[PDB]
């Protein structure tokens, strides 16, 4: 007699990777699964996994697969999802490397806060005396931190790729015996940056 054929996938991917844009909505198509059966059987496609299956749900019959949860690169950059195709007979599945692209979707965050610093009076001009640290997850230009001070000080420097503070004139207790600076931390995303603000005291001190 014949034995049935079980049915076996033809998409491309299966060999590569499906990638998936983070900021992709919940409901949009991801892929269409493709496979054949050379008995010309009907066949139902899924996915199969605790995971996987919280994430994405396919058409049984169309084998559309769609976007059930939102993604975050930041949680979790990869999957590797199970997908199935039966002819009511057998069940293959096959396994595919999903990558969740990557978005400007986060703000730098500054670490270590509250930013304060005690110098004394005779700190000279050019001394680093505070180094600001913000960090942003993203990836390229979105993830690449510049930093300033907003407003600018007279008294004051920050490098704008190192974070380094620095004294930039010659202080006076008896002038002024504290200022409070702002930091800007921004990404350098071209289209949409994102930057976060933070508080910085300088505490002068008086040699006696
Ligand atoms: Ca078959
Ligand atoms: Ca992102
Ligand atoms: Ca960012
Ligand atoms: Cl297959
Ligand atoms: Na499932
Ligand atoms: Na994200
Ligand atoms: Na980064």
């Amino acid at each position: 007699m014949q034995v049935n054929r079980l049915p076996f996938f033809t998409n491309h991917f299966f060999d590569t990777y499906l990638l998936i844009s983070e900021d992709t909505p919940v409901g949009s198509s991801v892929t269409q699964l493709l496979a054949r059966d050379m008995d010309n059987d009907p066949l139902v496609f899924g996915v199969s996994g605790e995971e996987a299956s919280r994430f994405f749900a396919v058409e049984p019959d169309t084998g559309v697969v769609w976007l059930r949860q939102p993604l975050d690169r930041e949680t979790k950059s990869e999957f590797t999802v199970e997908f199935s195709v039966s002819d009511h007979q057998g069940v293959i599945t096959r396994k595919v490397n999903i990558q969740v692209g990557d978005v400007n979707d986060n703000a730098p965050t500054f670490h270590n806060q509250p930013y304060s610093v005690r110098i004394p009076e005779n700190t000279p001009v050019g001394t680093p005396i505070f180094i600001v640290n913000a960090t942003d997850p993203d990836l390229g230009a979105g993830g690449s931190v510049l930093y300033s001070f907003q407003p600018p000080s007279p008294f004051f420097a920050i490098d704008s790729a190192r974070g380094i503070v620095t004294v930039i004139q010659e202080l006076d207790y008896e002038v002024t015996q504290a200022y409070q600076l702002t930091v800007n931390a921004t990404d350098q995303d071209k289209t949409r940056p994102l930057s976060t603000l933070a508080n910085l005291a300088i505490i002068i001190t008086d040699l006696e």
